This record gives C-alpha cells, structure tokens and sequence, in this order.
C-alpha cells in the first residue's frame, strides 16, 4: 500500500524519520529489521552503484536481494499483444510479488520522446500491480539520492535544519544530452529542506519540467525557503553554501539532439571550477556520479576537501536501508 | 546418484512426498534443511521467474545459490576441440561439483531441430559427468512446472486425489512457434495424477513426440485415468474441470518455421476465452507464463477468479524447495 | 594497505601460512572470519569458476560477494574525460571501498599490445585508489591459481616441500595466441617453491617476459632451486615429477597475429599425451583450465589417475578464502 515513488509522497516528519533511521543505521550496520525478507532489484537500465548498495543493504539487515536484469514487457492495458512483448507487467509484478517482500525499479528514460518519458510508466505499472511496496531506484526522479544528498548535507553542517543555506543547483556541460531525473530531484528535495535555491542554466530552455518547478514553489511556502530561476554563473555561485553540478538536456528539444549538439558545446563553460567555487561562502561541491572528470567539474575542484560526493554515495546505503526497514 | 531430470523417473510416493513437502514449506518458508549448501543454478537461457524462485529458495533453507550464464561448451567425447568450443562438459560438471552441492541446468532447444533437441544432450551430459544431484530447471520438459501445477490443482480442489477430473491440454495461439517443453509435461503429469486427459489440437501434427504420448498412456494404466486426442474445441471443453494453454508449433515442421507460419496463422481461433470456458464445469484455467495476453488468453480469462496461473507460478517457489531438500 | 596483488609481493612465510590456512579451510569449510563482511568481485571479463569459487568462499565464512560485470572507465589522470569513458578509476575505488571491505579485479590483457598489457594498469589503478584490499582475479598473472596449484601438489606429494622436484612448464598448441598470466605465475610460484624449473617452448621467442624471468631466477636463489630454458621435448618430459601445460602468444607478436597462426600450426605436436607423460618420473599432470581437450592435452592424459586438474581447480575456492580471511 505504501510505496517510495518520490520523497514528495512523504510528509516532512516521515522524511525526517528516514533521515534519522538513516544516520542510526550509518553507525549501526548490521541489524536484522530484513530478517528472512528478500527484494527483487529490478534493473531495466545497468547500474553497478545502486546494485551494490542495494545487494549490500539486504544483507546486512539479514535479507536477500534478487537481481534482475531483463536483457520485451507490456504495461498497455488492453493491447493485443501480437507484437514484440512476451508477458504484461500485470503477471510480471503479481508473480514477484508471491515471491519478495519488496520491488525495486529502475528505468531510465528513452530519451527520444520526454512527452512520453514523464509519464513515469514503468514504474506507475509496478506501484499498481504489485502487492508489495514498489522503490524508485530512479526513473525521471532520484528519490533515493535525494535522501543520500540531505544526509550528507546535514552531516557535513553539522545540523538537520538546512533553512538558511543558499543552495544552487547548477547545470553542467556534457557531450551528450542527459536525463533530468537528479536535476528534478535535487530542485524538489532541497526546496523541501527548505533551502534559498537557485536553478542556474543557460538558457530558459534548460527549466526543468513544470511538474517539479511547482512541486518546488510548492515546497519553499511548507518550509519557509526560496527559489530562483538564473542564468548568470557569477551571481550564482555568489555566497552559496551548496553548489550541486548536473548535466542535462533541455526538454524542448527532446527527439531530437542535432541542433542542440551546438547549443550545449558553446556553454561549455558552465563548468565547476575553483574560480566560481571561490565565489561561493566555502560552500560545497557535491554530484551523483558517474562524473566526467574535467567536464563537469575540474579535478581541482573533485579532490578538493569541500567534494562530499563519496560521502553522498556512501549514504546511498544507509538510506536505502531506511527506506527497505520503513517499506517492510 | 539420484537426479530429479523428469517426474517420469519417480515413484508415485515419491512425487507424493516431494508435493507434500512442498506443502509444508509452502505454510513454513524459512528452514535449514540446506544450511551453509548451495545450488549453481546454470542458465543456458535466461529466466527471471525460474532465478527468482531458485534463488529465494535457496536462500529460505539457510543455502545460497550461485547464478551461471554462460554468456561454448563440447558435449561431444572423443571431438578434437579445434572448434569454437574452450571446455568440454566433463570438466565443468566436475568443478562445479567440488564446489556446489546440487546443479540446476536450463537449456531450451535450438528450434532448428526436434530431432537433435529431442536428444536432451546438455542436461543428460550434465547428469553422468556431475559428481552431485542434477535438477532440470526446463529443457524439452519442465518438471518443476509440473510438480508446481499439481499442487495448484490440489489446492484448488482441496483434495490431493485428482482421479475423475477431466483435463484438458489445449493447444494456442501464437505467432512464432515455441517449444513443446511445458506442453510434454502438462501431458505427463496430468496423467500420473490419473485425470481424464484430452490433448487438444487443430491437426495431428501437433500431436506430441511419442516419447510423451507412450509416457501418457503407461501412466494412464498406472493412475486408472484416462487420455485422448482431439481436434473439436467446443467437446474438449464441454464439462471440463481443467484447461491448460500452450502454444508449440509442430513437431513436423522442425527445422522451416515458414510454410507453418500460414498454418498456425488460420487457427487464432484456440484461443481461450469466456465463450470456451463457460463450456466447461466451471473449470480452472491455468498457464506456466509468460503469456501473451488476447493472443493464448484473452484479459478476461486471465482477470478471471477461475485462472490460477499466479498460485501455480508461486507454487515454483515451494515445490523447488521440496526437490533441492530431497536430493541433499 | 596490504593487497594480494602477485605473490612476489609477499614473503615466503606469509605464502607457506596462507597455503596452510587454505589446507584448514579445506578441513573446515565453514567459518566465521568474514561475518558480516563482503567483497565487490568486479570482472571486467568472464570467469565462471572465478566467480562461483570466491562468491561461495565468501558465503561459507558468514560474508557476502557483490558481482560487477561492467558491460568505459578512464584511469588516466588529468585527462579530459570527453571521450567514451564516463567515470574515474578514482570516484569507483572510492565509492566501492565505502561498501565493501574487499575488492576482487579480474582484467584479461586487450592482446592488442603486450607492450600496454604489461603495464597492469587496471590492477594498479584500483590497488592505489582502493580504501580497502584488492585481489588480483587475473589479469597478467594468476597469484590465485598459483596457490591453487602449489596447494595441489604439497597434497599430492605429501609434503609442504616441493625442493628436489622437476618441474616442467610447457608451452602447448592451441589455434589462437594466449594470454601469458597463467604461464608467468607457474614459473614464478614453481621457482618461489624450489623446484627444478624447466621452461618448455617451440622458440626463443616463446620465452616469458623479462619479469617473469627475473622473478624467476631471484627466486632460484632463495628457493635453492633451478631454472632452465629448453626447447627440446623429449628432453624435458625426462624424469620430471610435474608437467604443467599453458598456451600462449609469442611476446614478440603482439599486435598482429597473422603470420604467427602457421607459426604456431607446425607446433600442435607440442600437445601432451601418454607419450611424453610415460618419459616423466610418474610425473602429475595439471592445467588451470578451460582446457581444449586433444588440442592442449588429450583425452587420455585427461582421464588419467595422474591428472590433478579438478583438485587444482577445487583448490582455488580453499586458497581464496585464505587469502580473504588474511587481507580483512
């Protein structure tokens, strides 16, 4: 019945137990809250991080994780399925669901279509299907990140109060375009924190879906922060405590990556150096990863003390199994 | 020494004990009856849903079971390997035998041709060089399916006694030809049970490989039940207490699936639906998966309180269990 | 701090106590020495019996194997990471080091370039990033099949003491160039051990890497043992107590191997039979496997009472746990 789909389905206090279940289990390990139960990793898209936190996460509370990685699946209701899809997601999340406690689910988006990409479909189906609770391990929104990121943050102020801080979430030249899912995320899960923050990109065109500007606006009036839209790196990074790198391509131009090739190339230089870390009030430098050294961020700025980014992948763990012990 | 290669080679107590055993995990999961044991679950073709049960279950019974997919193996003895193949069958089952304590082996058949297929090379090459018990986890039969069916069966009559039921295996729809596997052992074991077995299908070319109709009728003799062929949709149904779908193109037209393409194309009519169902007595539809849905049964069927496909899928889970607990 | 990255790096004494800690193992398979603990086996190619001995060692002692198949990392510092890489080197040890407590790296060389391949950098690029242990799984060497083998035979000859024996490494047939790794670790353990070590090979330009061939003679010096080049069959197979068969590429023609396949084809005499075997002193034959039988060695040899193969083979799952249980 309750799933973890997006932090923006939980109240602040369930958020905030989860947090604390977090930090408690970061100096606590290994506990028996999965004794006996099992989760069934369900990984459309290849993912050695999260499989390895995830895997090691069921172990230590005494459980067991099932990968699975398909590679042909119909979640269209009603459809002759004379086509290329062998079996519909209604047998797939019932079958599992006699068989684990709990269902995790990545799918990344087609990228040829972010009309059909926000839908949410994958995951939509298995909420619906599944008997057991259903977790986001990241579609077009990184909700178990998010957690990883606000835990890592409250670690490093040594606080879980985060109002105050000036947050900036930066976009960041890459090659290729990329998925929105931890940009929409980290908007959402620092609005909700209750953080001064400020989308820095290009153009107007780079404004992340309108689904997550609202859940954003709708955050900074719950938690008493603020948000801004910018597109000037220096008066950005000015005075910030948080600057959070990630790349993406606009999304109106999704479907079709040719024109836009020569849009991100001259911008190239949005990219995280010590010269607009500098700017900033000694705030942090923090990313997702993978990070293309050099790219996204210099090396400088990557081996600096002020990078928590192997801590915020450190706590992917400790939150996961938050999360699975909440679920079961 | 003792293999569970097909339900054929067992006694009828012992295929009695395995489906009670499989009862009684089926109402306590956890146990130890394979603590600090494990399985190596070899899969010449991939299957989540046979991983799944496989793995849990070795997990369940304090075991762990170690996950093969090769992806060039010689089964050949005296063949000069100067082809593509690196290591000959001896020597794999004989290290994988140092380490785990039971084999289970997937291997589906090329297509290309039931003669050679028919021949079950790798899992009968698996069970003489294997210095441990071999499990066949579906080849050209699926016995594990068989034994999971069954308990169904059992469960929804609430009698293990299923003499005096009327079976019926009819053929489906689909538009590539498949594998006769589940459909040889629907055969098989709905006759060792002792039913009133019809083996529906458009034309005696689809008639199982005698290995299977000979098996049939031995155990007909033996259960004091009884088998049949037919090709009339509309008799077969008629008072039947079970219907079982499986698509399998025939045996005849090994080798050259286009001539048959027309062929098969001219019967989408076997498909189950209401209008067939309604013909039986209040009969119980039921398929090993995956299935593709308004093409083999259509949504209604399937959404059915009648179809027990998802108990019989569950029912993989235990009954693989009771198999793995009897052969250490 | 401590790796296990080539036996030449540890001390005669810490080798003789992991090859008896591997010979308690073998008495006591099941342990308490990684509870709760959990290595990361990441294989950048293929390796079933690699994989099943060490994710099995790990269950056996109370711990936990996460598996990474990858399939484009960069391990160049400093390198603008705009090409097809999408991680460091840097960022993966780091963050994996933050899950598990070891990590196993198996590598096979590109054989595009021996000049590249000997430079072990996958290997070395995780063992200085690493926050915890690294285990070569192969890559140029094979330490682990090393002990494997040593193990083997201390248990043949029933004596931890291999000096006074003759031991020959020959070179074998085979219809494509080799990986030398294996080869290398038997002239550097058969040396380490003492024994009298005779390199077998069609020509010079067999002869392995300078490496190898001074770890070899520094080793003849400690062990108070021998080693020797020939390129003489009949001579070599003479009284010989251990015949141990390898194929590889001549070092010298690594990048183009086409005019080395007729090289190599005047040379499938080197195979070992019955023949050659009968010119040893009731001599023991073993290869690491896969092994293409009457190609490397032929049924007969195989088959034999002499052949130690499969205890070899078992071996590596006793060694490794020694080795895990050393290094946390």
């Amino acid at each position: 019945l309750k799933h973890f789909l997006n932090t923006q389905d939980w109240s602040r206090a369930e958020l905030d137990a989860l947090l604390t279940q977090a930090a408690l289990f970061k100096r606590n390990k290994l506990g028996s809250e999965l004794k006996g139960k099992s989760i069934a990793l369900v990984f459309f898209n290849p993912s050695m991080r999260t499989r390895t936190s995830f895997e090691l996460g069921a172990f230590q509370l005494g459980g067991h994780a099932v990968v699975l990685q398909p590679g042909p699946i119909e979640f269209n209701l009603g459809t002759v399925m004379d086509g290329d899809t062998e079996e519909h997601i209604a047998e797939v999340a019932r079958v599992l669901g006699r068989y684990v406690d709990l269902i995790g689910v990545r799918a990344f988006p087609k990228f040829v279509d972010w009309s059909k990409d926000r839908e949410d479909q994958v995951l939509k189906s298995f909420a619906k299907y599944s008997p057991v609770p259903v977790i986001n391990m990241e579609t077009i929104t990184h909700p178990c990140q998010e957690l990883a990121h606000a835990l890592a943050l409250q670690e490093h102020f040594g606080t879980p109060d985060l109002r105050g801080k000036k947050y900036v979430l930066t976009w960041t030249y890459h090659p290729k375009p990329l998925n929105t899912a931890v940009a929409n995320s980290a908007l959402t899960i620092a609005t909700r924190m209750g953080m001064d923050v400020t989308l820095l990109c290009p153009t107007p065109d780079y404004i992340l879906d309108e689904r997550y500007m609202d859940w954003a606006a709708q955050n900074v009036a719950e938690s008493g922060g603020s948000l801004q839209v910018s597109h000037d790196i220096d008066s950005a990074y000015a005075g910030a405590d948080v600057v959070y790198a990630k790349s993406w391509g606009a999304l109106p131009f999704f479907g079709n990556w040719e024109p836009e090739k020569p849009i991100r190339d001259q911008y190239q230089h949005f990219i995280v150096d010590e010269r607009k870390m500098a700017l900033t009030n000694n705030g942090v430098f923090s990313h997702c990863l993978p990070l293309r050294r050099n790219v996204k961020a210099t090396d400088a700025v990557m081996d600096s003390p002020n990078c928590i980014a192997i801590d915020e992948a450190e706590n992917r763990l400790h939150v996961q199994k938050a999360i699975m012990a909440a679920l079961v």
